[PDB]
This record gives structure tokens, C-alpha cells and sequence, in this order.
């Protein structure tokens, strides 16, 4: 228990910081990227999978840039199926279709979005990043890539891909558009939280142990990666502190949470030192839609694991009845 | 690269040590346990799973003792299906049925055997151990539980459970008995390797990054857990070295490997410091059936991960054609 | 200094939790074990020791189960001598007679109780555990052995052995029954604290850096072993939290302290991260007999070491004059 | 002493691996970059420095891309001065002019080249990287940036900048072109070693504890950063091993050493676990110009420190007399 | 952020502890050492340095004992120059003259004082210690050397050397005595802080990340070296606590700060775990002369690095105008 | 198993290095110290000990300097008793008389020699060091104290004290001079090994896990303390390597071993990374008296513990029969 006591966590509502043009920044970003056609492509694959049909996905994300994915369709006769749009944790990518069998096995179509430029830490990826011209001085990783301007920042492109990925999923004929879920843990949870505010097609949020939340507090509290990337950049670039935190304000899950309206199930680990409970609770507490949180007092960053997976299936069945 | 070079590993065939009553010990063990009825029990569960039917399993393992499991049957039109008997890694247990979706998704029935007394480290379990009367002084864990006599040793009970689990899988009416596979990684791999020699029903072996191999070498090469449990016991019980290694000889995967005849696919990580490459290659090199090994030079204990999963599905398809 | 400031520690009296049948549970436990004869056996042994006479001890502890020990009698004229009953720290056992020369050299008979099932970490042991039938799923070690029911819990058996060990000590003809001391550090301190409430024969308590106190706090404060065994179990068995802490309440030194009436000398290390100062002070502050505590501000789990040994000798001399 | 014995190091000449188009790859790379004007710009700065004149440098490196630097001119009578072109270690950048006062104080003009895209770990930098279009999946850092093709690889651009930096230094009027030295440690040593083979203007090499050498051995010997970036990439991209090491062959300091003809002073630490001794000695032993090595048996990556600085000034004074 | 919040650090003024004879102790110490002639010697050396003239220094410090140093004079027209007296961090020594080029390069004469008995950790030294007869039992290092009596304590001798060093600097003919600066970081900062109170010749203080401050707090806050030397001594010498802290009170930077009158620039790293922020702020807040502090929220013991060096040059320029 | 295989250890006989005046260095040292009277003082203490009489010891060691100790005399009928002269491990000191009850309890008078200047790490001490004038630059600790000249080296004083301590023990009236044993582990083992060659009064050697052996190999093999003190000094003082090892050659237990003639029991731990097996076996193999070694394959620096204590008591009983 390195963070605030649970009774304080449940009341933790730090003063939010954002620029006055937060909404217009996102409006412009999305409008610019919408000028290129989504052009979603689903290509049925040869696979040894027998209970699922697998597709190779390509769609246009940030500024027409082509993003990879998987679509896994369980072989069921229902003609319209509910759908989970799955975002991936830091240093991961889309891997193989058989890495994402949970949701299909529970009767949901699953759209797995590949993460631009990552895919080299714990699960392979196939999608590149394409920067806004010059790749400024940065600390190794994705957290400080373009951090000196919100227009050049890595997560502007990732979040835009992620909103577009729900439009791609929704284009698939067998997808029931009234039951589109956005889902992620860690980095995937911060991605999903941004999508919960920016997407018009999402109907429910699953947000586990979310990353990209309350950056200023995260960086003071823990020296774990990946938050430590920001701290390290700041240790060197000692003149750049105000600019760093200004840029990060546009991407902070606490500021998106305050704008989100769809129902959400969160999870938190009270001993999580990658995504500290205070940062997760700041985002939960500001979350503006109907919401629940499952709290795991003795867990680190693994959170609720398979127990939470049961919670999520039960939560969505009840929500959509 | 902390172990022997790969050219040497490929030739590594250390002198084997076993007592002259090795076979006799195992014949008596199995014969005594076969006097109790198997009494396999499959009970269909209420589940949110849609592509698979899930059953709660109970069967009689060592000396009539009741062992839990899961059976996952993918919903397919084929009347008899191939089957994978899945053994679980150290400190794990059967978990939830949804933790084992890989093989059913590939069209295989999957029998997951719960590990007596464990189930408390990384995945929950439901099966107790039942000792041979007194539970001797031991180091924390399962590696030194009953280690002063092979008749009282923890893994005598686990290995008997595991042989009996293949008989329980085979009793299921929808299982094709010409296509029963035994599978495991780490502790699971060492259990499987025992079964490959002691079972008459297994038709193929999948053996990844195997544990319980070449104990004398393991304990001198690495200070990682769980092999360190034996070293720590020996650090205290300085008079018991000969007895410890005598007992461990009856449970050594290298001595089972020498007697196994069924086809096998192994995997090894050359930077694996939990299951060192020399202990895995010692088992592989003595393995007496038709065999292949996939070698992952830059991987630690994670081995080939999802890449190896693809290898296994291809391996078994071609074997059974 | 990772815990509460000293001025707060001295006032620390957290709300106690126990079940309404705490006393009955212990009355029944002891009554059931008293139905078996103590049958204490003292066997003079061949030894190179010249200033002390050494005996091999056997006595009936929990449910008639036979527990080993040593009795060390200093060679002194005096026909009745004072006696220290010594309990041992985690992963230790009775070792050799010469491991326990301190009290005999100070003119006290010393009864060393071996710890069932341990004796494999830092000092050898010779006494097995005997479980209540099935040995449930557990994390490696003794802390979570049978933890799902106080009737099956490992320390129910250890505490009962420990109460019976005083009765065995008292049976020795040369032991002065008006000067029987119970003594331990760490796990030994926690055992001794339980005995201070449950024994009718004990006349003084020495309790150093006590373990098995204020479990709920211990497990939120430190990630060291052995308290980490409980946390790790809870990380996996996420449905079992209330049950684990209910069981643990029956074995909590804070709850025994509240009932103990004999004079006591405690010790505490303010930088102790094995047995945190708040857990020790919770026990000390509830302690209901005449009491003193020696506080070592700069020491970790070593506590006062040989300085505390001098304090204990002086304490007892004054108490018994 | 984790590496080969010193007697073996001094004879260590492993089989070199390079593609048949190594030389044409570099000829083409240089020729393409030479089609843009160098356009070197030296802009005198306001500084508190009194013994040195400082200039802000900009010059065109890889494909006309503008690279920053510093030029420090000591205030001396002599109309033409000798010059050190200084390359910077991993995660560093040009910092402030006062971070480079050693060589000016010894009477040498010093050209400090900023490292594109880094400058955020231990010293600030001001130069971006500019990729060849898509930024492929990569592990955090510079080592695997573009690694699937030598044409896209990060160090193609760094090495081309570094060759052009000598041309920029040479264009300064007070620089004696017969006494241009190239210098670096760690990453700067590997950059300088590439320049020793590719530049026509360099007259002497100072190469301390060099990085970017014998990649295949580095990655199997040590788990330190930055070599561990490559290993971590390979752990995930298990199908890309042959491509990774093919690409890296074009950038290996051993293959450049084999072509270099100018006099060199090397240094090595025999306990260096960042740049292991065998990788440094491979480069030194293949180095084809007149050469010396200072060996520091008890030093890690710090090498000879200020002792080696003394050696360098003595070595150059003698060389140029 | 392991220490008090910044808003609390800015007000942190703990109760000071010192003996009534604090001033008398220092008066006597200085008076006794002043009875030996300073006998400062400056010996021009052969050097490859071209912009600086380098001198070997010898002067009489504590009790006539002969202390080494360097004097670096920048080659400038000006007939009187300002001067920095530079103290060195823990385990350092005077090194080579070229290790100290910063201040000469900025137009200042630089007197580098070697630290008696150290010079063996990160930079070589040439000055021995000379104890007050018997060298008492101590923990490895300098922090507990003679710690049982302030007259025998290591830093009595160091602080006296350091006061005498300003008198030696001031005896150099080209030194402007109106512009003598005392400077240090870490141990150097603590030394400089003592000199700021004890010297009559110093005109400004540069005090970075100061060590030797608020010992009682330092020792309970962090387990890093060198403050851990004191804690380890106290762990053993459990009877010596009051004596240790009594001695240390005579050498505490907080107590000297309260007496210093000259202008000062401090720096602090809020993540500094060697010299914690609270101990540095305690000294800064009690500092009795005109003062400023540069605060580096994201830096550990490196502090402001080269950024702070720029601040120091600008601070002194403005001060001396 | 980090060191040479046991078959190689048993034959390991590295080329010895010593100066031609090794023997004369020691003859002169002893001769000089013998010019001061031994002046042994035994003062009986008030103690709570009942089976042992305890004396405060003072005797003249190196150059008449007064060294503390304890003498423990077991209360027995025999008029002359055998005696163990006990040397203490690194950072230890004589502690309290009750810290040394083992030998007395086995019927041996025990002379415990306090270690000059230490006594601050794990057990308190009371004896200061007295240096040969100036205390040269050193790394924290005792290993590099005076290391630039054998005349000034710390262990010259310690080894002289130790030879004198046997003479002081022999002066006690109840000591049987035909049964005087010299005993130590770690640093104590290295001290005892020197005394085995330099004393004429010692009749047997107990040498456990010896330190101060084969320095050049120790320093290459391990980075543990205390050998790392020498390495760290060498890392800084890069010009002083030949001098450091020349000095150490006069104090190397391998060189004393080659001259010792009395019967000896050694012990070694094959996983000992403080005192590596090769350094212990180098000393063992050159030992020129009748000898045995107890080998503990799975033990680190704890060696054989209480098992070895049993071996020692058996060894001596048989020797003296
Ligand atoms: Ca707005
Ligand atoms: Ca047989
Ligand atoms: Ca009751
Ligand atoms: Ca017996
Ligand atoms: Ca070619
Ligand atoms: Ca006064
Ligand atoms: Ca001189
Ligand atoms: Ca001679």
C-alpha cells in the first residue's frame, strides 16, 4: 500500500488542468482525419482455428495512414453479434489471431487494433508509425515521442486510429451496432478512455488498470516504466517542464473521463506501481457516465486477472438485456 | 547465454543415474492406484461460453484421491474429436474454464488437470494434496515435500494423477482415443514427460521448456526458483545430499525420456534461467521416440510463446494425417 | 523509518477484530489435545558438551502427535533451577544441542521446542507436521497451510504443541516451577505470546521482534517474507479475503496479548521490515500483564541482539528476587 | 572478469560477417548525401566563457538534414590550430558549450556533433531525427529503429552526419587540416570508428570503450543496455533474426576497423559489461592502421577516465611532431 | 517524491540541536591550527594545458598538517582575477589539473582542495589523514571515523583544512580578495557551508545538493551511502546513540548555516535520495545571509547539472557588479 | 557453482608470488614487537554467567599497542585445560563474553581476540588501531588501509596482534600449552593461517571459509565485499596496481600456508562468493602440515555451520588423544 488510503482514493478529485482549446484540438484532429476514406478491408485468412473465423484488417486511422488489426468472428448462427474493440498494452501489438480468443468464445465479435510503431516488447506488431516530419530529441520509448507539441505527440495519432477502429468494426455486416464495446487494460485502457469521449459509436467501456492518467501525479509517485520515460526526459530537459505537461494535458484520461457518457466498468489494483491507484481513481471519479469499479486490494498491475474477465462478461450481459 | 554453447547442447548426453528398481517402483505405484476405481465424473456447467461446452471434472488419481479438472468441448459437427491433456505450471491450478480456450478453438477437446496442493501463485486451484501420514521437515514449496523417500515424495502423487487423467480423458464419449495428446510447459512439461513413459493411452507429447529434468545439474547452474528450493534444503540438511538425489532420480524427466516411445515436439529457450537449456537438451537427447525441438536462442523462460503454439498445431495436424 | 513515528507507536491501539467464539475455539483445542497423555520422555545423550547435560526430548503436542526437543541442564549444585522454554524462528528447527548454550550458561535449564514441519531454512529440524486430512491449495510455506479454516490452520497445531511443551518442561524433576519462562523471537515471539495467554504454567514472557501480530496491517505495510505468503495467496484467491482474515484472527498475537497476565519483556526494531514496529506495538500496547519494551531505533529485524540478551538476564534476575 | 582471458582477447579475431555490397552501400549513401550542399554555418555566441570563443554550428548531414553542434576555439596566438571532432555517447547530445572544455584547454579547436533524435538521457540535445517515411515497429530506443533494412536504419543517418561533420570542421579557417582528430567513447567510439573508414579528411582516431561492435557476440554476452534493446526486439520478432543481423553487419565497427588506415589510440575496460572487452578487442585486432590500446583491467565502462585523457594528449602530441 | 512536499519543505525549520560550547569549540580549533604557519607553496607544473597555468599547491591545514591542491590560473590580461575555492565530493580527491577546467574557462582562478585520506572512490587524491592518536572502532569510511568525541572526529580536521585553504588562495598575488567564492556539491557543499560560517575571507557561497546536514533526519529517511555509515555504526554500538549525535551536532551544516552571513546560491534535487531535500532545505531555511535556491523537481543527486553551472556564473557576475 | 569444478579445485596449485624478503619482513616485524613486554592482564568480571568464569583481557600486540579480549574458563575439575584462540570476522569485535560460549561448553578455555579498529558492523569492539603516522588515501574499510607499503599495511598490525595473542593465552596458568588451538572463519581464518606460520606456540589450526587468500584471483572472480574494496581502489588508482599486489603478497594466506606445519582442519563452501572456493583451495593445497578439508557443495559463505562445529570438536579430540 504505497498510495492514498482507500477511503481517500474514493473521494480523490484533484483539480483538473487542461488548455481552453482542448475540445477544438480534438475536433480539428478528427475532422482532418475524416477527410480520408476509412476504406476498411476484411480479408478472410487461412487458419487452423475451427470455432472462429479470422480476418486480416486494414483501415485508415490518423491522416489516412493504414493500420492493421484482426477480426475474430465466432461461428454462431445469430445474424448480428455484439462486438468488443480491443486495444493493446504498452510494447504489444496484434500478435496472432489465436492470442485474442476470449471474447469470441463468449459470443462477441472481436476487433483487435494493432498499435503503430510498437509491437516489439511482449507481442509482435505489424503497423508502423508515420511522424509529422522531424522526430525531435526523445527518451527511448513512445511516451516522449513528439512531446514538445500536442500536434506532433505520438498519442494524437494512436487515439485517432482508435476512434477510427470503432468505425471500422461498425462497418462489418455481422456487427450489432447497438452492442459495440471498447476495451483495454493499461495503455489499452487509456486508449479506450480517450475513445469513450471522442467516439460516437461506442456503447460501453471496459477500462482496466488504466495508463495515461493524471501524468503529473504518476511521475512524482512511481519510478517504474513507462511513466519513468517522462521523468527521465524532464531530468535532462530541465527548461521543458511546463511545455511537457501542457502537451500531456491533451491526452490525459482524467480530462477525457470528465467528457465520457457511456456506461463503464473499471478495475484497479491497490498495490499497482505501474498505474498507481490514485491516477486510476482520479479518472474513475471524474468519469461522467454510469460507472462501476472493481477494487483488488492485494493485486499489483495484474489487477483482477481472470476474475475481472468474469466480471466483465456479467456486466455486459446485464447492461445489454 | 549462461549455459553450454548450442553445438555442445546438441550433443549433451550426460551419464544417467537411476536406481536398479526404477521400473519396479513405477509398476507398483501404478498398480496400487489402479485398485481404486477411476470413477470419472463430468458435469456440464452453466457458463457464458458460447463456442465451447464446459464440464467440471473429478477423477481418482493417486490412491483413490479425488482430483479436479476442466473439460472443454468445442461445438463442432464431428462426432469424435482429438484431445489435449493439459498439465499446469508451478504454483498454478485449473483456474476458470475460459483460461484454456486455445485447444478447443483449434478443434480439440481439452482436459485440464488441476495440480494437487498448489493453485495459489498465479492461477487458482481447487485440489488438495493428501500426504502419506507425516509431512517431514521441508523448505517452503513442493520440491522438497517428502523428498527423503521416493514413496512419500510429492511428485509420485502428481505423476500418478497425471497418468490417471489420460484414462479419464479417454473415458469421455466424444474423445477420439487414437488422437490423445499430452501437453505441458515448465512443471507441466516435466509431468507430461513422466506420462509419456508411464501411460499406454497417450499418442503424442508437447513438451515446452521442461522442468523436473537433470536435477543435479539444475541445482548447480541456477539460483532461481523453483530449483533453489532443493539447494536451500541441502544448505541446511548437509547430511542428506545422497538421499535427496537418490529420491529425485525416480522423478527425473531424463530417465523417463529414455523410456518414452511416442512422437514429441519439444521447445527450449537458450536464455532460460528457470529451466536451463542443458537440462532440457539432456531430456530431449535421451528421448527415445520420434522427436523434434524448436530452439529459441534469445528467449528466457517464455520460450517460443505464441510462435510455438503455431508450431504445435502444425505438428499435430501433420502427425495425425 | 518506514512506519508510524515513535510517539504514535506508543499510543497505537488499533480496533481489535476477533470472532465471538475465540475463547471457546482455544478451550476446545486444548481440551481435545489433553485427552492424549503428555508422555514426556527425556533421554540423556552422548555429547562432547562438558558444562551442560543434554537430553533428547519427546512429548505429545497437538492431538497426541509426538514433538521433538532438547533439554540442556547446566552442571550446577542447585537442586531446583529456573527454566527457559525456547521457541524457534521461521524455517528453523531444534538443530543441535550446542546451538542453545546461552540460557544454560546463565544457570537456566533450557527446553528447546522443535517446530513441526519446518527445520529446513537456517537450522535443521526433526519433527513432522500431521495435517487434518486434506492439505488444501496453498502458497509455498507455512503461513497459508490450512488457512481456509481455523480448525485446519497450521498454527493451531504449533500453538498447541507450544502449550504442551511448558507442561513437559515442568515435568522435569530439577525444574523450579515458580521460575518457568517462555521465550522467543520473530515466529518464536508469536508462539510465546499465544502461550502467555493459553498456558497456566508460564511465569514470565520474553518476546522479541514478534511475528504473527496484526496480520491485516502487516500485509499492507511490507512485501517481505514470511508475511508476503499471505498477500501472494490473496492475489490469487481473490474470493477468499474475508475467510483468510477470519481464520488469522484466531492466531493473532494482539488478541492473545489482550488476555495475557504474566510479566513480559518485549523488544522492537524501528527499522524492522520483517516484523514492522506497528504490529509489535499493537501487541505490546494490548498486553494485559506487567510489561516493559526495549526499543532499538536504528535496528532492523536483528533487534537488540546481544544487548537485548543482557537486558533479558537482568530482567529475570530482578523479577524472580 | 566475465569475458575471455586477456591472453585470448589479444588474439581474438572472430570470423567477420558482411554482405558483398558493404562498400557500395556506403559509397551510394555518401554520394547521395554529397548532392546537397554542406552549407556549414558558424555563429559566434554570447557566453561567459573567457578563454574560449564558442560558436553555434549547423551543417547538412544525411540527405541535407540540418545537424547542430558547438565549435570551441581556444584564444591562442597560433593562426592554425589542431582540431578534435567529438562524437557523443548514447542518450546524450551537445549540451552547453562549457560541457566540452577539455580539448580547447589543451590548445585544440573542438567540434562537438549533436546526435540526431537523442539528447534526453544524460545531456540535452537540439537535433531531430528525420526518418525514411514509415517508422517500423521497434523496441524503445535507437538500436532497433529501422533495423529491418539497412537503408532505413537509424545509424546510417548518424554515420553520414558524422562523416559530414569532419567536412564542416575542416571548413573553419583557423583549423589545421593536417591535424584533424576524430574522437569518441561508447556510442561516440563506434561512430568515430565508422568515420575512420569513410572519411578522407580524418588524420587520427581516439576510440574509447567502443559500442556498435561485434553485435552477435555483444547480445549473447551481456543483458545490459543499450545492446539489450536488440535482444528484446529478437525475443518478440522471432522470425526476424537473420534480417536483424544482416542489417547490423553494415554498421559493425569490426567491419569498418578492417578498412581504416589512420593512426588510432583505443581503450578498453576488462570489467566493462556495457561494451564487453571481446567486442572492443575484435574491432581493435582488425583495425588496419597503426594502433595502440590502453588496457584497464579493473575498470568497468568508465574505462581509463582522466588517466586515459592524459594518454590521448601525449599520443597526439607525439603523432603530430 | 519520497520527502516532504515542496510547500512544506519551503517552511521546514526543525528545532536545532547544538551544545552550548559550539562556538568555543570552533574558536579553539581554529586558534590552535593558526599557531602553525600557513606556509602556502605554489609550484608551476609542466602541463599540456595551453589556456591555463597549473600550480601544485601545499598549505598547512589542521594542526600544521600539509594538504595538497591545484591552482588553475586562466591566461588573461587582467592583473587581479576572481577566485573559486573548490571542495570535493565524498571519496574524491584533487585528481589532475584538467579535471577542474570550468571556472578557469569562465575567467576565475580556481583553488582545488584535496580531501585528506579519501581520493580512492571516483577521483584519485594525494593527501593523507593524520589522526589524533588512536583510531577507534569504526564502520568502513569517513563518517564514523573518531565519531565518539568531536575533538577526534574526521570532519574537524577537514573543516579546518577548508578554512585554511581560503587563506592560501588569498595569498596568491593575482587573486582579487574582494571576489573569493567558496564552492562545493554534496560533501563539498557541506564543507563549504562550514567555511561560510568560520572563514573571514570568503565573499560568496555556492552550495549544491549539500551533504553533512540534519544528520538525525538524514539517517531515518534514507538507507543510501554515505549517511548509512552512521546508521550501521549505531546498529552495532547500541549504547552510543546520544554520544554519536552530540558529536555530529558540531559538524552539522544547519548549525553553520544559522551563523553564515555571506550571499549564497543553493541547489536541491527533490528526488535526491543521497542528500534528501528536507536536510538541504533545513540548512537553506536557517541560512542567515542573502540567499537563493534553484529547485530541480525531477532530479536525483545529479541536481541541476550543467544548468546549475550556468546559474552559478550568472549569479556571481550579478553579485560582483 | 561459479568457480572451478571440484576435480580442478582439488588439483589447483597456482604459481605463488612473493618477494625475496618475505621471511625477513616477518622476522623483523615480530622481533620489533617482542622488544615491548607482553604485559598480559586478566581481570575477572562480574557476570551473570554461571558455568564459565569470564576475564577481561589486555595484552601488547603490534609495537606495544594494547589489545582487548575475553577469556572464558569453563568451571571444571581438570587443573589444565585445552585452549582455543579465536579470531573474528570482518567488521566484528569481541562483543560480550556470552557471544563465545561454544568452546567453553566443550571444555576448552577460549581466548577471544578483539580486532583493532573494527567492531562496528555486526558485533561491537573496543580496540582502536594506531597507524604508522600518515593514514594515506584509501577506499572505505580495512583492506586498502596503508596498502601502498607493507610496513604501513593494516594487516601487518593485525597479524602481529594475533601472534602475540597466542603468547597471552599461553601465559594463563590453567591453559595446557600442549593443546593450544588457533581458530577462525573468514577474516578470522586468514588471520589464523598467518599465525599457523608465524607462531611457535600453536598446536592445531581450525580454518573455515578463509579470507585474505589468493588476492589477485579473488579480485578477478567476485565483486562482493570485502575483496571489492581492493578492486575499487584499483579502479581509481590506475597507476598503483603493481604496488598494491606487491604489498598484498606479504599478507596472502597461500604464502603462509606453504610454511605452516601444524595439523589443520579446513572448510569450504562451493557456492561461497565472499571467499571463493579457488582461493580457499589454493591455500589448502599449499598447506604444508597434516591437513583435512570439509567440503560443503551447496553452501555459500555460511559454510558448514553447526555441522562444521561438530567436525571440529571430533577432529581435536582425536588429534590430542
Ligand atoms: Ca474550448
Ligand atoms: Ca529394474
Ligand atoms: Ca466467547
Ligand atoms: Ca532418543
Ligand atoms: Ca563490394
Ligand atoms: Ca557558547
Ligand atoms: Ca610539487
Ligand atoms: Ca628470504
Amino acid at each position: 500500500f504505497f498510495d492514498l488510503p482507500l477511503e481517500e482514493l474514493k473521494k480523490y478529485r484533484p483539480e483538473r488542468y487542461e488548455e481552453k482549446d482542448f475540445d477544438e484540438f480534438w475536433e480539428e484532429t478528427l475532422a482532418e482525419s475524416e477527410k480520408f476514406p476509412l476504406d476498411p478491408v476484411f480479408e478472410r485468412m487461412e487458419s487452423h482455428l475451427k470455432t472462429v473465423e479470422a480476418y486480416d484488417v486494414t483501415f485508415s486511422g490518423y491522416r489516412g495512414q493504414r493500420i492493421k488489426g484482426w477480426l475474430l468472428v465466432p461461428k454462431l448462427e445469430e445474424e448480428k453479434l455484439p462486438c468488443v474493440v480491443q486495444y493493446i498494452g504498452y510494447n504489444g501489438g496484434r500478435g496472432f489471431p489465436h492470442d485474442w480468443l476470449f471474447w469470441p468464445s463468449m459470443g462477441y465479435i472481436c476487433f483487435v487494433m494493432d498499435t503503430r510503431g510498437q509491437g516489439s516488447g511482449w507481442l509482435k506488431g505489424d503497423t508502423p508509425d508515420y511522424p509529422e516530419g522531424p522526430v525531435d530529441p526523445q527518451y527511448p520509448g513512445f511516451m516522449t515521442r513528439g512531446i514538445l507539441d500536442p500536434r506532433t505527440y505520438y498519442y494524437r495519432r494512436v487515439f485517432t486510429d482508435a476512434v477510427r477502429a470503432v468505425e471500422a468494426a461498425a462497418s462489418f455486416p455481422q456487427v450489432d451496432q447497438e452492442r459495440i464495446v471498447i476495451a483495454g487494460g493499461s495503455q489499452g485502457g487509456g486508449i479506450a478512455l480517450a475513445v469513450s469521449a471522442l467516439s460516437k459509436k461506442a456503447k460501453a467501456l471496459l477500462c482496466d488498470v488504466p495508463f495515461l492518467c493524471h501524468f503529473r501525479r504518476a511521475v512524482q509517485l512511481v519510478d517504474t516504466h513507462p511513466y519513468a520515460e517522462i521523468t527521465n526526459f524532464l531530468k535532462t530537459h530541465r527548461d521543458k517542464e511546463e511545455i511537457v505537461f501542457r502537451t500531456l494535458s491533451y491526452f490525459d484520461g482524467v480530462n477525457f473521463a470528465a467528457r465520457a457518457k457511456i456506461p463503464a466498468l473499471f478495475s484497479v489494483g491497490l498495490m499497482d506501481n505501474i498505474c498507481p491507484p490514485s491516477t486510476v481513481f482520479a479518472a474513475y471519479n471524474y468519469y461522467a457516465g454510469p460507472k462501476e469499479i472493481r477494487i483488488y486490494p492485494y493485486n499489483n498491475h495484474e489487477g483482477g486477472g481472470s476474475f475481472q474477465a468474469v466480471e466483465q462478461v456479467k456486466f455486459l450481459k446485464k447492461l445489454f438485456e
